[PDB]
This record gives C-alpha cells, structure tokens and sequence, in this order.
DNA sequence: ATTATGACGCT
DNA sequence: AGCGTCAT
C-alpha cells in the first residue's frame, strides 16, 4: 500500500552511439556516409572480422562476428573501413578519442558513468528538479521531444512509424499533470526534454547520432534505449513495465544474457520477465542467492538501486591479441617479441594517461591462453607496475609466465600460447 | 580462426 | 589473489 516503494525516486538515463565505429569512420571518410559499410579488423583471414555495421547494411542481414568474405556474400557492394594496426596489431585509439569527445560533452549536462566505449548513464535527479523550477508549471510542448517515443503508446480507441509516434507521445502529453513538481511521469518527461538537448549537443559538436532510453533506473533506461534505434530515444514509465515486461524474454534484460538468465528459465519454467512476479522473494533467493533473488523479485516489478557511479574513465588500461590456429606461439622468442609490441602499446596510452589525467597505474596484470584450453584466459598473475618502459614490463611479464612453459627445451615454447593479455591496474593520484 | 577490450562478483 | 561471468 502506502509504505510500497516503487522505485521512482531517480530519472536515469542511458546514451548509446548509433553504429559507432562506422560512425567515426564515416565522419572521417564521407565516402562512406549514407551507405552500407562495417568496420572490420585484420584482413587477410577471409577478408578480417567485421565489428561493426551501418543501418544500411544490418537491412542486408550483416552482423558483428562475420568474416567481411562471408558478409559480401550478403551485400556485394558493402563497404569496408579497417581498423588501424600498429606494431603488429589491431589499434583502437581513433574510437578512443572519438569516445572521450562524446563523454566530455556528456558531462556537462551531469554526472556520467561510462559503461562501455561509446555509452553512459546519466543520473538527472538534480537537473530535472532544476528545469521544473524554470518552467513554473508551464506545459510541455511535443516540439520539445522531436525524437522520443513514449513506450506502450498510443493505446486504446495513420499507418506510419512518424504517425505513430506522434499519437503516442501527444496521448502521454495529454495525460500528464505537470501541477505536481514531484510527478514521477513528469520528472521523466522533463528527463526526456534534457536528454533531446544532450543529444542534440552531440550530434552538432561531433557528428555523431545516438540514441537513449529514459527511466527511472539504469536496467529500465539501457532496455529503453535499444527499443527504437538508431537515432531515436524512448521513454520508459514505472506504469509501462507490466505490459513491457509481459512478453519480454528474460535474455533482454541486462546481466540476465548468459547462464543465470537461462538457469531463471529452466528452474522456475518460465519465459519472460512479468512471469517472474508470481514467485516470492525468498523463493527467489533460494534459488538463485540471497543478492540475485532480491534483485529479481525488484527487477521484474520495474525497480532497481544500482547507482550511477561517478566515473568518467575507464579503470584499467589493457593491450591484448590472440594467436589463432597455426599462428600460436612455439618459441621462447616469439612470446618475448609479441610482449614487447603489448608493453609499447601499453607504455603508449598509459603515459597519455598519466599526462590528461593525473594519475598513474600500480599493477600489471599478466593474462595467457594456451592451446586447447576452452577458457578464454588460461592464466593470470600480476606484478608490481613502478616505471612506464615497456621493455621493463615486457621483461616483468615474461618472467610472470615463463614457468608455464612445459617444453623441456629452453628455447621452444609449448603448449603454445594463444593468446597475450597486458593490463594496467590498480591507478593512484598524482 | 572472432577479436579487443572492460566492469564486477566469488572465494 | 586468481578465477569466472557478463557485457560492448
Ligand atoms: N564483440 C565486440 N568486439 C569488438 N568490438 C566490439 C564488440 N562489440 C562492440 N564493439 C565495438 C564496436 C562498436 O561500434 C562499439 C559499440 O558497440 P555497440 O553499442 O554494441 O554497437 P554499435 O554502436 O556498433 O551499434 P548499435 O547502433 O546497435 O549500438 O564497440
Ligand atoms: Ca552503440
Ligand atoms: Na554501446
């Protein structure tokens, strides 16, 4: 009843860039605007691996993961951007870059968590109860929200996408009481209103469309934003989640994807996220732990406490590279000559890092993969991190790993290794 | 022969 | 600590 907290208390959003690395690639090469193209890495194994895909060409069914031959079986006339190597691998500084673009223009409309590369939450509690001062009861206009879609509507007693999403958002308009400063419905649509500005900052400062959900916590806004993509953002109520939540695979649900999401599926017999309310929360915790239980039993009726983390940059700096097939290293010579091309990676970007933002690393984690092993990392140990030189760090590592070598000859290398993983950790002011 | 990342949970 | 899960 009266004491039911319903988890409305915050208006969080989620920004995620439309097609991102084409987009970077796009803005780079206008060549490349308004066609079907994906970027890709490396080149000679079946034309390199795609990893990302412009609109256009997801309408021809490439995907992330296709080898780019296999892809043009799809779409003959795709075009490609390759991602730049140096010192022998793949290097992702040009999306990098283009990422902290978009998280500094991000951070001045509020406190932002980056969550991946090209996405952040946005916690606009406190900037929404600022704009509901300046409006003074005022209405919202629907020329404020150019590009929201308000999910679950229209409902209730025209034939196009546009159509359609003008009714919806002129019914939610219509029902709102914009009298009540503390409103939850009203707090989100004046979210929403900030949120068109922020995007709009960013398409006009960096080229780049993005889309976002609007919520009341960052579960709901992250399902929101992937409902109309790209370059569209959708608000998502408390009062929405039953209908949403009613046919929606537990899958979707961010943190459900892997084997807890299908070990939900299997124990209680169910499919989708609204089926979850019938079980309490102490069922839930006996099956799946006291943490995961309750947050369930929250979840599925739309409320979760994950707090926006005021972080703006990554925690950890890390260089990778796999060595597939017959590429695997076999000799003492080669694990040493591949460490060195990490470290000077590694020694590149953390030196950068300690410049821009004034701190520096302390550990170094060193992560290896031998062959046959069905685990991604084999093998982790870590050492100290007290000098930005790579040749220290390559030295350090190998000396960290160099017992796992089986071979009984000095100079060959076995099992051999599959893969090299380098990373920055543990960062201290200075 | 997906690859290159990056955050957080468990014991 | 070192390993695992989940995610982009
Ligand atoms: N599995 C991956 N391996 C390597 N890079 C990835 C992978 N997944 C995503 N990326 C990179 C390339 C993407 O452009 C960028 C952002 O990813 P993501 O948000 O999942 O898709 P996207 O921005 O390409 O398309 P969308 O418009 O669907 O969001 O991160
Ligand atoms: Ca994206
Ligand atoms: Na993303």
């Amino acid at each position: 009843g009266p004491h039911m907290a319903t988890g409305q208390d915050r208006v969080v959003a989620l920004v995620d860039m439309d097609c991102f690395f084409v987009q970077v690639e796009q803005r780079q090469n206008p060549h490349l605007r308004n066609k079907p193209c994906a970027v890709v890495q490396y080149k000679s194994w079946k034309g390199g691996g795609i990893i990302a895909v412009s609109y256009e060409a997801r309408a021809f069914g490439v995907t992330r993961s296709m080898w780019a031959d296999d892809a043009k079986k799809l779409c003959p006339d795709l075009l490609l951007a390759q991602v730049r190597e140096s010192r022998g691998k793949a290097n992702l500084t040009k999306y990098r870059e283009a990422s902290v673009e978009v998280m500094e223009i991000m951070s001045r409309f509020a406190v932002i968590e980056r969550a991946s590369i090209d996405e952040a939450y946005v916690d606009l509690t406190s900037a929404v109860q600022e704009r509901l001062q300046k409006l003074q009861g005022q209405p919202i206009s629907a020329d404020l929200l150019p590009s929201t879609y308000i999910e679950g509507l229209p409902q209730g007693p025209t034939v196009q996408k546009e159509g359609m999403r003008k009714q919806g958002l002129f019914q939610w308009l219509d029902s709102l009481q914009i009298d009540n400063l503390t409103s939850p419905d009203l707090q989100l649509t004046v979210g929403a209103v900030i949120v068109e500005e922020m995007r709009a900052a960013i398409e006009r400062e960096t080229g780049f469309q993005c889309s976002a959900g609007i919520s009341h916590n960052k579960v709901l806004a992250k399902l929101a934003c992937g409902l109309n993509k790209p370059n569209r953002q959708t608000l998502v109520s408390h009062g929405s989640v039953p209908q949403l939540f009613s046919q929606m695979p537990i899958r979707k649900i961010r943190s459900l994807g892997g084997k807890l999401g299908a070990s939900v599926i299997e124990i209680l017999g169910i499919e989708y996220m609204g089926e979850l309310t019938q079980f309490t929360e102490s069922q839930l915790q006996s099956h799946f732990g006291e943490k995961n239980g309750s947050w369930l039993y929250a979840m599925c009726r739309g409320i979760e406490h994950d707090p926006v983390k005021p972080r703006q940059l990554p925690k950890t700096i890390g260089c990778s590279k796999n060595f597939p097939g017959k590429t695997a290293l076999a000799t003492r010579e080669q694990v040493q000559w591949w460490l060195l091309q990490l470290a000077q990676e590694l020694e590149e970007r953390l030196t950068k890092d300690r410049n821009d933002n004034d701190r520096v690393a302390t550990q170094l984690v060193v992560s290896i993969r031998v062959q046959g092993d069905k685990r991604l990392s084999s093998l982790r140990r870590c050492c100290a991190l007290t000098r930005y030189d790579a040749h220290k760090m390559s030295h350090d590592a190998f000396t960290v790993i160099k017992n796992c070598n089986t071979s009984g000859i000095q100079t060959e290398w076995s099992p051999p290794l599959t893969m090299l993983f380098l990373c920055a950790t543990k960062f201290s002011a200075s």
